[PDB]
């Protein structure tokens, strides 16, 4: 059961930014208390999965958006904006996109594949914009998901080795095309540690934006850890705004590395709290935060773990209590 009294957690931030959560599309009833966390501590939402590849067309031409719809509807009824997440990423893709049709050993070729990235980018988008029109609550989308690798190089995915460097260009081309009143984001992780990812995120994105690439945002995904260095966070922050693109904070949860005791949770609510005055200040720069996972026992980091403001038993953390 739910704490009905407590602060929404999201009015807390109105002058700043929306605060949103990842959603399962199992748990958006009314008699959940999952549902009831959810559409009483955020006004944004983000599908976990309903919105990849794999969960909207896991077989060529076979489109399957009941699941997403279900989510989308939900935000409606609450009042929620939503973050689309994602048009392109090298996990949950099926492996059709990849394979010559004709011969499955075989790859598909850089035209098969673009067309094939166009039709289903294009689909998904005219999906949501002809079902829902001016009620889509879909802000924008990541359109391009984990295209770095750690080393700052491209990800050496089959994105990159059928096509070619430009495949990123290319989503965001389609996707600009599809819908232009869609805020286009690139997604990624490892890039608040104001490293060589952080460097080569920001190098892309000039050079793409100089090259006339639709890119509106990039998204910061934040899986941090209990031991993040904040100064690292502000300093890629910075890096990152300089661009002129929109920063959004798209999956925030923080890693306790297997220690859950009372200590840590103290120590997790200090760090949380930093990190949000560290939105604050940076809030003409943010336009959303969205947490990964409404509560503790629904986050996808192994066990034992306790990432979230919320508890395995869906009560309210030192951390949330530090933040509101
Ligand atoms: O249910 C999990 C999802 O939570 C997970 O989502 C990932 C998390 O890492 C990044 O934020 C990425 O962009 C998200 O898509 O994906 C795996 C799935 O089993």
């Amino acid at each position: 059961t739910i704490q009905n009294d407590i602060p929404d957690l999201y009015s807390v931030f109105k002058d700043y930014f929306p605060i949103g959560v990842a959603v399962d599309p199992s748990r958006l009833n009314d008699a959940d208390p999952h549902a009831q966390l959810t559409a009483k501590h955020f006004n944004m939402l983000v599908a976990e999965n309903a919105m990849k590849p794999e969960s909207l067309q896991p077989t060529e031409g076979n489109f399957t958006f009941d699941n997403a719809d279900k989510i989308v509807d939900y935000a409606i009824a609450h009042n929620m904006k939503m973050r689309g997440h994602t048009l392109l990423w090298h996990n949950q893709v099926p492996d059709w996109f990849f394979q010559d049709p004709s011969d499955p050993s075989k790859p598909a070729s850089r035209d098969l594949l673009l067309q094939r990235l166009r039709t289903h980018i294009t689909t998904v988008l005219d999906h949501f914009k002809t079902k829902y029109g001016s009620q889509n609550p879909i802000i924008g989308w990541d359109v391009v998901n984990e295209v770095l690798d750690d080393n700052g190089n491209l990800r050496n995915s089959k994105w990159l080795q059928i096509i070619g460097p430009d495949y990123i260009e290319k989503a965001f081309e389609y996707a600009h095309e599809a819908d232009p009143s869609m805020k286009l984001f690139i997604n990624d992780y490892n890039i608040e540690n104001n490293g060589v990812k952080t460097q080569a995120m920001y190098d892309l994105v000039k050079k793409l934006k100089n090259e006339g690439v639709p890119i509106n945002g990039i998204g910061m995904q934040m899986h941090i850890s209990i031991n993040s260095n904040i100064d690292n966070i502000k300093a890629s922050i910075e890096k990152l705004a300089s661009l002129g693109v929109e920063i959004q904070v798209t999956a925030l949860d923080m890693n306790m590395n297997g220690d859950v005791s009372n200590d840590a949770l103290l120590k997790q609510a200090r760090l949380y709290k930093q990190l949000f005055d560290l939105f604050k200040a940076e809030k003409q720069y943010i336009t959303a935060v969205v947490f990964w996972g409404v509560s503790d026992d629904v986050s996808w980091l192994s066990k034992p773990n306790a990432p979230l403001l919320f508890d395995s038993k869906l009560q309210a953390k030192p951390a949330y209590w530090a933040i509101v």
